[PDB]
């Protein structure tokens, strides 16, 4: 859209950079700046991850909650697609994702393949969605679901 092109943009140009400078944006990212690309074949989502999971982020873009695994570590990699009751278009079609289809995600530094491995609706006050396993490397992708009252979750095992 507007401000999700440029967050795109800005970020692919630092595929570009050198390795230190790569480390150095990985310290110093601040709410809004991205910090991944995200491909769904499966659905058309070609977009940019930006940090951060306030109001402010969500509406220009797909957030990642602030104390959540970075994509590929340990953990589970965690990202809003919705800003209170409403799904970022993006994520319009996410209803089609199936358990086996892929979510690939990519850094600076690297391409990490997820595989959806559960989907579930629960309640927007299940914090739990967000917990990290530190035994496991996953993913979730967290929007609304029955006219905005229930979440939609999906989530992601790493397999590549």
């Amino acid at each position: 859209s507007s401000v999700e092109k440029k967050t795109l943009e800005e970020f692919k140009e630092k595929f570009n950079y050198s390795e230190e400078e790569k480390k150095k944006t990985l310290e110093e990212i601040k709410n809004g700046d991205g910090i991944a690309l995200i491909d769904i074949e499966k659905i058309g989502v070609h977009t940019v991850i930006a940090e951060g999971s306030t109001l402010d982020v969500l509406e220009n873009n797909i957030g990642h909650f602030e104390n959540t695994a970075m994509p590929g570590e340990n953990g589970n990699f965690s990202i809003a697609g919705h800003r209170n009751t409403i799904n970022n278009e993006v994520f319009r079609n996410i209803d089609k994702l199936q358990v086996g289809d892929e979510i690939k995600i990519t850094t600076l530094t690297d391409i990490f393949q997820y595989e959806i491995n559960e989907i579930f609706v629960t309640s927007p006050s299940d914090t739990d969605v967000l917990n990290q396993n530190l035994d496991e490397k996953t993913m979730t992708i967290v929007t609304c679901t029955n006219r905005g009252k229930d979440r939609y979750i999906v989530k992601a095992k790493l397999i590549g």
